[PDB]
């Protein structure tokens, strides 16, 4: 129950999960504060100690907005940090089974939010279903979000930019180092995330500093290519400059303009971070990964689409409304209390909401490619439409557009499409199978009898659960022991995925194939 680790030894804590025991470490601290004159930089490393520290309690999440647009509504706030904001917040979590492991597969989550928020104390993260059922050691880590991680004056060792990846960096390392302490194999590491940290997941594989800090990898929900992940280097730097006007540290030597933000207090940053750009959306990410020239060292489309990356097996997914979730922080016509049902002009209006900086001639081309009704009757018609815009350009077609070019390099990946939407689910029914509610059944949550979920949600959530585990451990995400349907390799000839649900588990080919041939190849042009 007390671990030493290369900086000191740590006290963990036990856990009692379904008649047998996992062993809990949260808040182990992985790098030096980055307070004051470390604000802005990469992450230091961690000066040793000579005590117990007491891992007992999830740490301090890192400075964030949060979402306060439905006070008391657990739909958003079970996203809200649930551990005190501060800038001093890069901790990690390791839960380990019990009794002690000997060679385990190490699950390392990245927690996403679109680079602003997020923290790994959330309760949909919580580990120790997985280490309890399958064995496994799970690991977590907070990194720096919003302008606080990802500022970008490129070249500047002073807000060099992806500090908040580069944390997640230090975290893997950490488990490379200590990880066989606590029993697990560090040659059998399994990065995933979703959202965001799906993307975090998906710049560790183009990542040449992170190559040998993992094995395999796991993206839900998420990838680099997505439209919202990476921030130009262009952007970035128009994004600093309004951040400094905006906090009265506009200086020519722009590392005096950094030495200024950085005597600023978190508040002042947080507040001024919404208005860097001139019109934002529910799906802007004022401060994300850049190419820094140093985590990353040229846009990730060209090494993508030229074979440099990490050659190991991926396992990608989507859910079936991913876009719909966004519909109600901005779009007219749309509330979570009420079916929303919209009109032709209130769907416009709503891309104008999404496309900002889109020409008129782009958003006719959405409409057109969206609005032919196999039913002109249905009155959710337009309600529908604007969700699948939503998730299709943000979400279902970079994750497929980015597995088949990993496959194109000869590795195994596999391909889900999460149908099933949560019997606890708060949010109203027309949302369906929304952004992020596949998070706790990939956790196991809806293993533990007590907590409201259906019989077949405990049988899916039994399977998922195996099968990233399998993944994790054997580079193959198959259910091999009850008669389920095999889990094909995704090859960008067939296109062969696998759905997810209570009542079926099919192999289905080339997921939204017309919607996505408009996103990918078309509307790139306009
Ligand atoms: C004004 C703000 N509203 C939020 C939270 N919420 C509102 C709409 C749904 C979306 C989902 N969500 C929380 C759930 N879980 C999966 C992390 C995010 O965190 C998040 C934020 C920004 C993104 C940008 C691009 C792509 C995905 C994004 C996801 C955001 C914060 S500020
Ligand atoms: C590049 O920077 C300028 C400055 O942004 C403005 O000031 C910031 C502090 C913040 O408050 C933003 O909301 C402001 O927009 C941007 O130029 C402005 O553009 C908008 C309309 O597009 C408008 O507010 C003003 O006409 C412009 N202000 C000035 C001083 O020129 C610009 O949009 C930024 N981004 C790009 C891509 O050019
Ligand atoms: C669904 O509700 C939306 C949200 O607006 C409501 O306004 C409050 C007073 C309350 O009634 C809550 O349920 C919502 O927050 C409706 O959008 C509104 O529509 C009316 C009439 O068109 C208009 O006055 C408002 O500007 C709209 N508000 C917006 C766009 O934010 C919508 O009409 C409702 N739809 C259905 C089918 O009931
Ligand atoms: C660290 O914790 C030591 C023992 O704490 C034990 O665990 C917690 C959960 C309580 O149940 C406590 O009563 C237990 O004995 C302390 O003795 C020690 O002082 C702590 N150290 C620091 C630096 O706080
Ligand atoms: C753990 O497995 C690795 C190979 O994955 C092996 O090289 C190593 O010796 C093992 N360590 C143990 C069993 O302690
Ligand atoms: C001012 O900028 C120069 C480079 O232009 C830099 O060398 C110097 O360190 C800056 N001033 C301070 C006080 O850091
Ligand atoms: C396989 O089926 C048994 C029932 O025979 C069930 O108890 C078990 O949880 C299932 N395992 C998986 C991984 O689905």
């Amino acid at each position: 129950i007390i671990i030493a680790t290369k900086n000191g030894k740590v006290r963990g804590m036990q856990l009692t999960v379904f008649g047998g025991t996992v062993t809990a470490f949260l808040g182990i601290p992985y790098a030096q504060p980055p307070l004051g004159r470390l604000r802005f930089k990469k992450p230091q490393s961690l000066t040793k100690w000579s005590d117990i520290w007491n891992a007992t309690k999830y740490a301090n999440s890192c400075c964030q907005n949060i979402d306060q647009s439905f006070p008391g509504f657990h739909g958003s706030e079970m996203w809200n940090p649930n551990t005190d904001l501060s800038e001093d917040c890069l901790y990690l979590n390791v839960w380990i089974p019990a009794p002690k492991p000997k060679n385990a597969t190490v699950l390392i989550w990245i927690y996403g939010g679109g680079f602003q928020t997020g923290t790994s104390s959330l309760h949909v993260y919580d580990g120790k279903f997985l280490a309890r059922v399958e064995r496994v050691i799970v690991v977590s880590m907070n990194y720096r979000v919003g302008a606080l991680g990802f500022l970008a004056l490129p070249g500047n060792p002073e807000a060099p930019g992806n500090m908040g990846l580069f944390d997640q960096q230090l975290a893997l390392q950490w488990v490379q180092k200590n990880i066989a302490a606590f029993g697990g194999n560090p040659k059998s590491v399994t990065l995933f995330g979703e959202s965001a940290g799906a993307a975090s997941v998906s710049l560790h594989l183009l990542s040449p500093g992170s190559h040998s800090l993992f094995t395999r990898a796991i993206l839900q929900s998420g990838s680099f290519n997505a439209p919202w992940a990476v921030t130009s280097l262009y952007e970035a730097r128009n994004r600093t400059l309004n951040l400094a006007k905006l906090t009265g540290c506009s200086r020519e030597n722009e590392t005096e303009i950094i030495k200024c933000l950085r005597n600023k207090d978190p508040q002042e940053i947080l507040l001024n971070e919404a208005f860097v750009v001139p019109y934002g959306t529910p799906l802007s990410v004022n401060f994300g990964p850049t190419v820094d020239g140093d985590f990353l060292t040229d846009m990730p489309d060209i090494l993508l689409e030229l074979g440099q990356f990490k050659k190991t097996q991926i396992l990608v997914g989507v859910n079936k409304d991913e876009g719909t979730a966004f519909l109600v922080y901005g779009a007219p016509g749309f509330s979570k209390d009420n079916n929303s049902i919209i009109t032709r002009k209130e769907f416009q209006e709503g891309l104008k909401i999404f496309f900002p900086g889109v020409s008129e001639f782009g958003k006719e081309s959405i409409l057109f490619h969206y609005t032919d009704w196999v039913d002109d009757q249905r009155p959710e018609n337009y309600r529908e439409a604007l969700g699948d815009v939503v998730g299709d350009y943000n979400f279902i077609c970079p994750a497929l557009e980015f597995t088949k070019k990993f496959s194109e390099w000869g590795n195994n990946a596999f391909f889900y499409y999460f149908e099933h939407r949560s019997s606890k689910l708060p949010w109203p029914e027309w949302m369906g199978v929304m952004h992020g509610y596949e998070i706790e059944f990939v956790f196991g949550l809806p293993l533990e009898r007590r907590d409201q979920y259906t019989k077949a949600e405990e049988i899916l959530s039994r399977s998922i659960v195996k099968r990233w585990a399998n993944f994790a451990k054997y580079g193959n995400p198959q259910e091999t022991q009850n008669q389920s349907t095999s889990w094909p390799v995704f090859k960008s000839t067939e296109q062969k995925y696998l759905t997810l649900n209570t009542e079926s588990t099919r192999i289905m080919t080339k997921l939204r194939a017309q919607q996505c041939r408009f996103w990918t190849s078309f509307f790139p042009k306009v």
